[PDB]
């Protein structure tokens, strides 16, 4: 019983979609409307 949860990445924003950069995570929302296509009545929020 002993929580085991680790984080590294990086100080910067990293898209989980492709793996790009963008120093601020706004920059990285504009992004991802590349990748928005699985979706035809917005599910989830992003
Ligand atoms: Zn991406």
């Amino acid at each position: 019983g002993s929580s085991g949860s680790s984080g590294s990445g990086e100080k910067s924003h990293t898209c989980d979609e492709c793996g790009k950069n963008f120093c601020y995570i706004s920059a990285l929302r504009i992004h991802q409307r590349v990748h928005m296509g699985e979706k035809c009545s917005g599910p989830s929020s992003g």
